[PDB]
């Protein structure tokens, strides 16, 4: 499985960091798109690398994606390409994985209403607005859509997420 | 006039400073209402003083209502108290301004729907999904509603808004 | 109008911005002249773009002068063309608001002997100095000259310079 | 499971809550002791909560240790309690994984001569001079000790670190 | 000797570490006074102890006076004991060294006219207001006074100011 | 006497400093040699030049070596060419004063078997195995080799040092 993340800078450490990892664990390959080419810097100061723009993106060449919240989904959902490419997939039926601010890209792609699912719990009511239905949770998974909420999450976001791309 | 503040911690500094001094220019009394006494510091570290909490806001002694952006609406906006304030003002009429991400605060109080306004353009999507028509403009004026995107409109924003007051 | 701004590296950030949009407010073109093109940045991290350099600047071409605080000054007025700007301004009699360590460029500039005004009190004694009588007030009208003590005072402090200018 | 995180205040934010995580997707216990109750913070400013101290600590009652990096481990090591916790853990053969400066606590203990493992590149040969054979690898299995050098190596670190706890 | 250092908080780091150690190493001892008993700590971080406060500082129990740079002396200059100690122990003739914006006590101690030294040069004017004879000198010694104006002065200042207490 | 420093990014900032500065005022010359041309920050954030690489360093041409501490030595304990200097000037018996993590490099040399010192306590047990007597004291002298822990250490360190010069 090819795995991508879409993401830019200001983007929540742990969030990007984990999912990458644990994927890694598993034999995925994962990609890290963003805006420019070069290194992008987290909210706590972590540093990676980009390995493709949005611009070069294939959507058809990647089998699952990766939304990690922060600052960064409000700058990435204002990219055409980058909505784009999460429209397609969650579109497609691919497994996405959202947290805390990640969900933004997909409230900007026309793809949640009539979904179940969550996100930090400061943007609920744009989540609810964009018809989800919103629940606490610290994991839910409605069908290809795995969405959590905060750091805390993470154990059981990607205990979800992992068990979909097997 | 009295003018309301609603804010929190990591507020945009300049956001809450600037139309702060540039209302007690005009004489107005300004009030900043936050959850707790004491003091609020600004993303940018600047420190400012509460004056009440939102618990101990009657909406009907004042007469305008300033919000504020950086991360503190996404705090205020989970605030029953603070979001009934918000709502009560607006839709009796009272002048509200609101910059950046201030306008999640309206957007959870759900006073927007058929309304004409801005915001930080990364929730673009999020004032138009709870019903606003979003401009983007420096300005915008509907009626009691004066919105602005972020500080370079901080001139406009109140040029617009000490025309309201009186 | 056009108000030029003599600032540098390290200008406290408030007394730049807040006069900068409270005199673009009134229509007046404002103008940031430092030692490079580029940027800038204040103590607390935000960044404005610098207008001309002090090289380039004619004082003829100006119609007011606005020296905020910070560290700059004690750098902006080692810098001779600076310093002949606020000379020859002050002593034109043009509409001159200086705010905190803003004074010390006007020290520098030998105009300040039988003035009246004030500056951050930990200076007071360099204002006494150069001849000043130094009075403890949110602001001070000496004619041309308007001057205010800290960012507290900035609502005071334009309400003042703003009638200045008509 | 139960496992055991010895750590304090400068910790590689990563390099604990990565495994913290992944642990915890695997249904084990997970327990942080440090020198104090209440929060530590790390490198990066991430805050996690202490469960116990030093003294409180039983290593009779946890199954596995873990030693994450950052600067806590050359304040750990000064801690005779920790050490011992972490000699007898070690010696008994229970599982310990380390990554980075985490073998410091190791080192102190006096549990590496004839083993072979990895490090933090900075300190292999503080490592070598502890009787380690020294690899450049991103993951060392030798026996219940799994080893890694940087967060890089996480993915790498507990998959093997996993495996040993089934 | 026993050698009196009169500072604040914002303290350049360096300029009051420096001769404090300088000094030690001769057998000197070295007192911190401030405002209150407790910690200070320097505009880049480091933290020393106070060992009395100016309310208890009696200037005819101290052989010699240091004065460090940073934004202290502003706030030393403030407090009329701490500016009475300067005053007395100048006029008195005991050894003073003064770094950077350090003289910015003297002036208020009103002691400077007629004498010569160095300063921070964007304090330059100022320290010739007050009647100085400026110097650009890396270190300039007049009587009992021995000047010096940033910190890659350290050397040539304290090299003289040891003289004095032999 | 041509006294040559070996450091980098994340020195601590006092222990590079004050000795730069204590030996100037006898009359040496001081070298900082790093990775690169150009300057070096330290972790308090102060900024020094750098004379030159380790690559153009040669040896011979220097009487003495100073190693101050912070996070630089686990980087400059890497570089053949910066741990070779320190081995050939240990050996050779020339003046070498370490601090903190200073000695890091020297165990990295591996010059230290049945030698006397001091280091940061935080690495007492990497001294020891690398062959040192350690002893918990403000200073050190043992043949050419002076050594001390701390910030705190300073006055004692270059009070020996010094007499290691004359």
């Amino acid at each position: 499985m090819k795995v991508l993340f879409l993401t830019a800078n200001e983007f929540e450490d742990v969030e990007l960091i984990y999912p990458y990892h644990r994927l890694k664990e598993e034999g995925h390959e994962v990609y890290i798109a963003s805006f420019e080419r070069g290194t992008i810097t987290g909210k706590h100061g972590y540093s990676v690398k980009v390995d493709l723009t949005f611009d070069k993106v294939n959507p058809e060449e990647f089998d699952a994606l990766v939304l990690p919240g922060g600052r960064a989904p409000e700058r990435v959902r204002l990219n055409e390409k980058a909505v784009s490419i999460a429209r397609k997939m969650f579109s497609e039926g691919k497994p996405v994985a959202s947290i805390c601010h990640g969900p933004q890209i997909l409230i900007s792609a026309g793809v949640l209403r009539g979904r179940k699912g969550t996100s930090y719990p400061g943007i609920k009511d744009d989540m609810i607005n964009a018809g989800v239905e919103w629940v606490d949770a610290e994991v839910v998974v409605d069908g290809n859509w795995v969405s959590s909420r905060v750091p805390a999450d993470l154990y059981a976001w990607m205990r979800e997420f992992v068990k979909l791309l097997k």
